[PDB]
């Protein structure tokens, strides 16, 4: 048949619309055609919002679809719980159990509890912006109790637009009083890029600084201008750009006009306008799977206004949010599979990180194991580790009273183990204490002409450097090399 | 809303009474934008907003003025979210300037059943760090509770 | 452009430039961060003509 919807969208949605338009191409299969509306609005209003819901009321909707700040996030969840109207959102996730709104913006609270603690973390920086509740700073003062945090939360939100120059710089001064390496960005994108654009010109992107930015889009910003310098800025992604589903959008994304489709010719989508392309394809099968049932919905075109006084529910209201929460489509943003309340469960966020050749995954977190570390499990291009030779004799090596429940170069004492620790400090590497095999110190056979202990495993590859007592010889001096002695006897 | 247009049927002169954190919102734009005064014994909006008049005076001055003259450093800071996140805002913030540890923790999500379980995991984690200075933020009802 | 993106106008580095003309390019880009940029020039815009 077809289905009439809402839409809320900011003024400066242009993305996020474009992504919309897209998904009523591509999700059409004409049986039913989800004929939307729109209300272009100030998020940021309570005025607007509660006009723009109740006239959508008025002209008959099933579900709304929109956006909503934290000026308005209390308004929608009231007129939806009261009217029963669904409401399907890419936006921050609600503080609570407030039902008939389907939320997408899945959760980034554990994710970045867990990056902290991997990262071992204990003094850090938590510049936050008030911008979407503050859910994620009480997530971190919880957490810092407990956990032995120590958050020095300040509150970039309310910078002016003239001075922002210079209250972003005496901001970086006093983290510089305290030494506060760490610092973690939980703002959104136009924030993060001013931020960075700030830590650049005072210099603070050096190598010793890290960077958490708590947002679900990591490369969806300038990282160009801070990826090189030395500053080790970690991040998170929903939108993989490396599967199957986002390919082929990146593909077609990249081929449409920036004049009906605007901001869409590039190889990188907002997480806001993915999720909204995630949108149309819930929307689309839940009504999909309200065919299937052989289920048509309210008769009513008829409800004047919103503040009826009796408030009158819709019974098929119920039935159309029993419909949107079993909606486990894949999309952009990988498993979408909703809760009985409209969270995201089973999802993936995965944990990138700027080097020098670009960004980089190197986890993957789901609600279910934890935070699971991905490969580069093994390419780390190691210094080297060199393997040295010594002998049981005393002083020289003595095995340790405790060396069964030692391993490695703390089962061994001596003249030559203190003497190898001396050489590796002053010729920078990291060694191997590892005992001869045959017992001997060195000796040319007669017959095989074969070196055995310490000098056969330097002349035939088996070791890297002898600190042991070995006498400087003739023949030991012409297949190997001496050091000047360091004993005379 | 629904009471705010009643109001604005009758055709008054001036609207008092409370708001919440979750009406702040909605009676500030719906006052900043049909231009109707607003008398309220309720907490001080965050920002300078129109047409709104606030009885209730302000308290983010004294309380960070009561903190230096004990000469504080390492307090604890239990707060709810309803009447706002105003005060904690101030207090985090005057912390980064004068080297204060605060251990701010919500202490609103509580649930009247659960209500000792979780104040006894509760006063466990101030025994974390042994905090003996705590600034309760919250109004009457959970005062009397918490003590 | 270069000593900013890779991280060297920090406090440590020196930076003369060997011109007279010190005034005349963008220094706003590195006059914060910590270099020392030195310089040279003839004209002074403190005097009458
Ligand atoms: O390079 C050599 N370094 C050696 C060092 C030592 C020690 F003193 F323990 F350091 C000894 N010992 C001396 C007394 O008997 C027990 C072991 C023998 C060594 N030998 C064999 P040698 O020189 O033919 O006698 C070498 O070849």
């Amino acid at each position: 048949n077809s289905i009439q919807i809402g839409g809320l969208f900011p003024r400066g949605a242009d993305q996020e619309y474009s992504a919309f338009r897209v998904g009523m191409v591509q999700f059409s299969t004409s049986e039913f055609r989800l004929t939307p509306h729109i209300d272009n609005l100030e998020v940021a209003n309570s005025f607007a919002v509660t006009n723009a819901f109740c006239s959508q009321f008025s002209r008959g909707v099933y579900a709304i679809f929109g956006f909503y700040d934290k000026k308005s996030v209390n308004t929608i969840t009231s007129f939806c719980g009261t009217l029963h109207v669904s409401f399907i959102t890419p936006s921050f996730p609600t503080d609570g159990t407030h039902p008939f709104v389907i939320q997408m913006r899945p959760d980034l609270k554990g994710a970045l509890l867990s990056l902290i603690e991997y990262y071992q973390w204990d003094k850090f920086a938590y510049l936050y912006d008030s911008d979407r509740g503050l859910s994620t700073l009480q997530a971190v003062l919880d957490s810092a109790a407990e956990k032995k945090w120590q958050v020095t939360a300040i509150n970039v939100g309310n910078i002016n637009n003239d001075k922002k120059d210079e209250t972003y710089r005496s901001l970086f001064q006093d983290l510089e009083l305290k030494k506060e390496r760490r610092v973690i960005l939980d703002c959104e994108r136009d924030k993060v890029n001013d931020i960075v654009d700030q830590v650049i010109t005072i210099g603070k992107h050096v190598k010793g600084y890290h960077y958490i930015i708590a947002n679900l889009g990591f490369t969806d910003g300038d990282l160009l201008k801070i990826q090189f310098g030395g500053a080790e800025v970690s991040g998170f992604q929903i939108v993989d750009y490396d599967d199957s589903l986002v390919s082929k959008f990146i593909e077609r994304w990249s081929t449409l006009e920036e004049k009906e489709y605007p901001g869409a010719h590039t190889a990188t989508i907002k997480y806001t306008s993915a999720l909204t392309y995630d949108a149309v394809q819930v929307m689309t099968e839940a009504f999909r799977n309200l065919r299937k049932q052989r289920i048509e919905i309210s008769r009513r075109g008829n409800a004047g206004d919103c503040l009826a006084n009796p408030a009158v529910p819709w019974g098929q209201g119920v039935e159309i949010e029993r419909a949107l929460k079993q909606v486990q489509v894949e999309g952009l943003s990988g498993n979408i599979k909703f809760d009985q309340n409209g969270k995201r469960i089973n999802y993936t966020i995965n944990i990138m990180e700027l080097k020098t050749n670009g960004p980089r995954k190197i986890g993957y977190w789901s609600e279910v194991d934890k935070m699971v570390l991905t490969e580069d499990d093994t390419s780390g291009l190691e210094q080297k580790t060199v393997v040295v030779t010594t002998i049981l004799e005393s002083p020289y090596v003595m095995m340790k009273k405790n060396h069964e429940m030692l391993e490695g170069n703390e089962r061994y004492e001596g003249y030559c183990v203190d003497l190898a620790a001396e050489i590796a400090k002053h010729c920078g590497f990291k060694y191997k204490l590892t005992i001869v095999g045959d017992g001997k110190y060195g000796a040319r056979d007669a017959d095989t002409k074969i070196w055995n202990g310490m000098v056969g495993e330097l002349v035939y590859g088996k070791a890297d450097i002898a600190i042991a007592p070995l006498t400087i010889t003739l023949v030991r001096e012409e297949v190997i090399d001496f050091s000047k002695p360091f004993m005379s006897l």
